[PDB]
């Protein structure tokens, strides 16, 4: 029984998987998992709860916090004013935010009495785009300049808007001289800052006129509406005994708020069909059912790994992205590209592009197969478990032809 | 007369050098070759004598002791389990075997009072298919640690089995830290247990459902039956004055007892048709006559280098595969691989891959031109005589497209 | 929506509002000339502003203009022509040919006219000069105490200034580096001119006229604007402080209205954007437009690729300003750059992306993966001014939409 | 407009041209036999001036020619012949089919005959031979104590020299180098020669007949030139200084004449255009012509790749004359030449050309990227002299028009 | 030296003119020799510590000490110091002078 070159019965090993490995022994809640192959979806399959207080099941529908897959999106709207000719990616972010021509690197002391030194660069916007600013996280919890971005809540937090950010950033030092290594950031939330600057839109019009609208994706958003709210999905964390516990009720969520935060490195909820939508307008060079988000060539470039002599993350990357799962594994534009097959250890094709989300949410292109998978749960870190490589093994144990 | 692009006069020329330069003048006692390209058997030849002392010629259902050309079965088997989603290469072994959490590194004494360093990592299932796990053989001669598996003989003997080998090696070093060199091992013995641990069958059953019965293959086992032992070759070694002599009496042979050893590594009987019909199955992307035995992209995976930065053997072998014959030879997940032609003074194309048994069985597929052979003999042991490459330079010879 | 040869028309007309938007309306340029073409059709052609703000008149279809250093791959191309008639081979040296130059050494100390000089390891090659690893230089490189001879010699134009002069000055001066060892941009390609009429027989103006403008249908291509052209020749205009610019040539009153006996190589031709563009095509086609052949398929292959050694960028050998960022991943052939890395030159394209551009902010390119190019006229020195050749690059390269 | 298989004929008549003006009219050549084919179709054959310059009689398409060094890819051919029967493999030690060579050493110190020697790191492989990576030289080679021993013992050939000498001098004498470990041209081929012998059962000359002249259809190839056929014979010349040139070898009363007992796989064999050109297009079809099969096409690709150590040219192993700079970005095969970087040549072809040539200026090559090769005659010492087969491949691949 | 009368970083050619122009060894067999530019000219301290690139004929390993041997440059009949000084200034040297140690005539 076969699809588009993937055996149909291989394929439902995913969910007899997921329930012997994962729902079972209760180390998730529930899980959305959707496969494609040259446009034909081949696998759909919801399973366990969105909500085990309430003892609601996992549909085609449910609504998920996708996080830091958000990165993608928000990356796709700044390339869309890159082919309009609004800036080029080797000028100085300083020349669109002023205020930030005299970063420096962080050499000693404590917020806020932090020495520095002079950067051999300025900042970069393709430095913001590969996460080689400088930037940082608050949750990342190694350095003194992250106990700054904790202290001021960078990551978000009661009255914590895109202005605020741009506005702290300009008077806290980098972890590096731009461009010297890499490290994961708010780089992309100022990626979405300059989205706004260049469109005068605020992001979530942007990304509704300019991606959701046109690809047919009516339920993703930074505020999950009154009207839907019943179908958003709980988020679990982590509790050891390969557990866990309540993170996130739907009702009562901030997700269900207009706070004043549109985050384009991790703000989406979105569905596994909106993602999917977005998954094949990539995988079919920018365009669905007539709909143009990007050019072809544009996305092309996005899908290039951007780093310096075309190193992997572990050969630049300052933390824990330095670990064996991202080996042979470079970074584009917003997307990870896969170098070396044999490197990673894990089944795939050179080229291989995508991203995750902290909650255990993950999707990938495979652009020698024309193939793509969407997979949703919620579970605070993905770090937790490797779901992601063992269906990558199941999918691509699938090809047939 | 051509067949498939091949000149079948050409390879004639086979037959007239197996007989002139080995079976006329006494090197070996008799062959069975058989060459195939693009899914056509193009060669078929038995020569000389399954059994010299009983005047028993060879035939095409001739059956050989394959000894270590059991390892690309045992590797097809457990990556059977890698698409079901039951492990991944890069988890640690000890998750599986608790008792090698603790295993060490060799630094100086004899059996039983060895010291040892701390590895830099703990073991893996991809140092286990790839023979980088620091495990080694008996028959090595080179080091202590060898020294110990002869004394204990972890290599085969009375009342050894798969359960007594993984609690010997529990209590013993390693010749190095797991991934930091290669050293050809028990390591594919260990994967056969693995098979076992997961499947829930011995590894006999699990080879005759999942690879045997499917492929059409009735004449391949750990043990020959009673019925079938009258086509069972005898087995010879090398004598002074390229000569040989009786090495194993097919009748009370140890190959006609169920003792209690089921060996990954060298355990097989088998004969030209039914190693064939897997080699033209792995030729095809891993499908014969409607049978799948693993997926065409996992496949693609096991063929690939998986040494450290596309180094071949001799950059990274500890041992007797430092030397000429395997330069420009790299290794996958239980085959060799061509890196480089010309380095390999041999005549082939890139991504030939294979192995070999110590009695002198060899196989290759080449798929750049869609050929294969299946070269069976018995003279222990395969480093006396070039004869596999002299195959390849005559089956090369007879391409005419 | 409208496609043509798989290029989005609506996507292109983002050229025409970005150059507003960003130059025109803003007052950073006087005026443009687009063209875009992609598998032998043209898909974009776009006058816009003005060709002389002090006479008030628009950019045409038809303006004329100074293309400067987009001379360099027509010269390139006319002494290739020779190479595939037998008449020298690049790895011969240059004082085979011009027998004065057997001595030139390389600069060590000292000012005009007191330079001290070390041997060089190997003499000067024709590679060496079509590569610009000559160790010639420019006068107006402004860096070093040879540039500083060039001026005072007036060796990149001026009363008097021939060719003839130009090889008699340069045999009595040092190079910045002994030959292949380094790359400098340089008065090699005025040297290359000289080349093709000390081989052909014929001057520089004729050469061009007979071998590539007469069989390309390039009428409104010279060294010397006639008189009954005049009406359509473009001002030049020069960067000021606050993105402005003012008046640095006046078309009515311009050198390049007379036949001052200087024919430049690297800096002498007028042009315009039709003109440019069957240039630009024939390049595309292999070196055949309309059934006229200017150049082999094969040497003009040889001409793309890096000539650079070890497949380096022109970063990784340039002594001076094309050592800069927007040069990274770029390498240089015989006339043309070429780009090697797409991700690190950090602007969208393709390998093998071949050009050059005039310091008048005039520019094209050949992408032979896509089958793809642009020319882009505009009269601002320098050319280091403004991206704008990015920002086309981006524009350009987002319309297509196979 | 005449195009025969991509080729404008017009174009190759640039060759005539060129060789008239550059080389027979000022006197430097005293005449020239050229073909081109491409895609099995021969686009060019043209012979011009004197065969024999004291006797005033012209070159003919069937003039006889000593192709000297362009023997060495026949004996491979047939070394390979014997590899595809399983007769021998190429990481075989030579002393296994000659065992008198079990003990050669490296050179240290010392005049012919008390040369001292270091053990070599490994024995000499088939590999070594087919390569020049023996550590074996030549006579001529006139830079070290070992050729100088070559010379006194006349091993390049003289008054009684036989295949069966060299091999048993060859013995006593001391290698430049450890084998593999640096490329240095030598007598191996003609090694390689003797194990033809070995293996066949057959003298060279006999085995080349079978195996090669008669299947291919090439009458006019052989060690000795025939009788009947000596007036077809062309006269050597050596260069003199002012670009001239002087009888080297007058046919009448040539040793090429003589039954002397000395097969030269190495530099023996007279042939034509017509001939060399049959066994070029079969190399070009993957040996096979006209129904007759003279190789694998497996074990030919196989020959024409780089076999020298890490994907090196020349220049980075070769010891000698092979090191400079026409050599660059060229490797060598089982007895070809490989190019592997064009720009790096400075020469216009393809990546994977492959050919040799003879020391009397006789050439040919084979662009497998293009279908494309020539086969150029002429007879004068030493073929450094002149640059005359770069200017071949500068028209011929300046002809290419699809 | 102690006199005033050279000093060791002065060339040799300023004592020995003819010796100016001398060359480096590339290839040929005396006397057709081939020959490169050396880096710097020879001085007197190369040839009070044997760095100059002379040689001496009985030194047996290069084709330049075969001249050497041919031209009795080691001594024999009619042999003097203005006939080495001579027959030098015509010969190559075995490197370029400083770049290596090769024991020589030059004492
Ligand atoms: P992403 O999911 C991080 C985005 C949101 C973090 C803010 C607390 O990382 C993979
Ligand atoms: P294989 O044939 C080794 C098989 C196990 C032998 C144990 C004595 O090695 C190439
Ligand atoms: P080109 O436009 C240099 C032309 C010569 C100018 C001499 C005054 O440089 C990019
Ligand atoms: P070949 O033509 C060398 C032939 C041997 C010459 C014997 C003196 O070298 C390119």
């Amino acid at each position: 029984n076969i699809i588009a070159g993937m055996d149909l019965n291989r394929l439902d090993r995913i969910a007899e998987h997921l329930d012997r490995a994962y729902l079972h022994p209760g180390k998730l809640a529930g899980t959305m998992t959707l496969v494609a192959r040259r446009g034909e979806v081949v696998y759909c399959q919801a399973q366990g709860l969105r909500d085990v207080e309430r003892q609601l099941p996992v549909e085609r529908d449910t609504l998920f916090r996708i996080y830091s897959m958000t990165k993608p999106i928000t990356s796709i709207a700044l390339m869309q004013l890159y082919e309009q000719g609004r800036f080029l990616l080797d000028e100085p972010v300083h020349k669109y935010i002023p205020t930030w021509k005299n970063l420096r690197v962080y050499k000693t002391g404590s917020h806020p009495q932090m020495l520095t030194t002079a950067p051999q660069r300025p900042m970069t916007i393709r430095d913001l785009l590969t996460h080689q600013s400088g930037l940082t996280y608050g949750f990342m919890n190694r350095t003194n300049v992250d106990a700054a971005y904790r202290s001021l809540k960078l990551d978000g937090g009661p009255g914590h808007t895109l202005d605020r950010l741009i506005d702290e950033l300009a008077r806290l030092p980098l972890e590096f001289s731009p461009g010297t290594a890499w490290n994961y950031s708010v780089a992309t939330d100022v990626c979405g800052y300059l989205v706004q600057l260049l469109s005068g839109m605020s992001l979530d019009d942007y990304f509704s006129k300019h991606i959701f609208q046109p690809l047919g994706m009516p339920d993703t958003f930074f505020t999950v509406p009154a009207e839907k709210l019943s179908r958003f999905a709980a988020c679990y964390e982590y509790q050891p005994g390969d557990s866990f516990s309540l993170q996130d009720d739907p009702q009562g969520s901030a997700f269900a708020k207009a706070h004043g935060y549109l985050s384009g490195g991790g703000g989406l909820v979105s569905c596994v069909d909106d993602y999917y939508r977005f998954a094949q307008a990539l995988a079919n060079g920018g365009e669905l059912d007539g709909a143009r988000i990007i050019g072809r060539k544009t996305l092309e470039f996005m899908r290039m790994n951007h780093l310096p002599d075309n190193k992997g993350l572990p050969d630049v990357a300052i933390g824990s992205f330095s670990e064996t799962p991202y080996d042979g594994t470079g970074f584009g534009l917003g997307f990870s590209v896969k170098l070396d097959v044999a490197k990673s250890q894990t089944v795939g094709s050179v080229g291989e592009y995508g991203w995750g989300g902290m909650a255990s949410t993950n999707f990938f292109i495979d652009p020698e197969e024309d193939l793509l998978m969407v997979f949703m749960t919620q579970l605070i870190p993905s770090s937790t478990y490797a779901v992601r490589q063992e269906l990558r093994a199941i999918i691509n144990g699938a090809l047939v032809d």
